[PDB]
């Protein structure tokens, strides 16, 4: 589901920056190591030259030229690794900007993601409320009210239906009552 | 405003509902009494 995928992408970015941080460690490891190499190399060059310089005056001259050839060969190795160092340096700062660029991407993606979810979730909640408030076209609570109101109207009808019979015998009987009723009215005329 | 509108709907629905039930229940009770009083057409106590 998109909710799950979306936060998963956030989680992925957290792994990514961690991977890039060690990758930084790997490149920097070679900067350190290649400093170490040049530092050694420059010593080695001097050292055997020093042996050779005494060897000029002392015993075998010829042997000193061998030591110098070894020295010089190694000097070439150092210069070759100086070439490699240049590649390291340039690549390193390229990687530094690439991390910063990714960090910007992540930062924006995360903030956008958060407000995207929030404003969407808020909107749907509002819509659910307006629907349930409104009942546009039809609203079931009124239909339930109506059902029991139909029963009221039925009972109302039925109640006056008992009245509909209740009247129609009585007129015979009532006439006898009214004769008696007139008598007490005649007693009032007597008292007057 | 939508809450206030609903609150009005609820308030009226409830008061209407209450008096609807009461007046209906009162009416049926009256009708039951008038029937049992009257025996219009026939009345079993007179038959006994």
């Amino acid at each position: 589901d998109p909710e799950k995928v979306l936060e998963q992408a956030v989680i992925d970015m957290q792994e990514d920056l961690v991977q890039l941080r060690q990758a930084v460690a790997r490149t920097i490891a070679e900067e350190k190591r290649t400093e170490q190499r040049l530092n050694q190399d420059t010593q080695e060059a001097k050292k055997w030259e020093d042996r050779a310089k005494l060897a000029l005056t002392n015993g075998e001259e010829n042997l000193a030229r061998e030591a110098l050839a070894r020295k010089k060969s190694l000097t070439d190795t150092a210069a070759a690794y100086q070439t490699q160092l240049a590649q390291q340096r340039t690549m390193s700062e390229n990687l530094r900007r690439n991390l910063a660029a990714l960090e910007a991407k992540i930062s924006e993606a995360k903030t956008k993601k958060n407000m995207l979810q929030a404003r969407a979730k808020a909107a749907k909640a509002n819509a659910e409320l307006q629907q349930t408030l409104g009942g546009l076209g039809t609203s079931s609570a009124t239909s339930a009210f109506e059902r029991m109101e139909n029963k009221v109207l039925d009972m109302e009808a039925t109640s006056q239906a008992a009245g509909e019979l209740a009247g129609f015998g009585i007129e015979n009987q009532f006439a006898q009552l009214e004769a008696s009723s007139g008598v007490e009215d005649e007693l009032a005329a007597l008292k007057a």
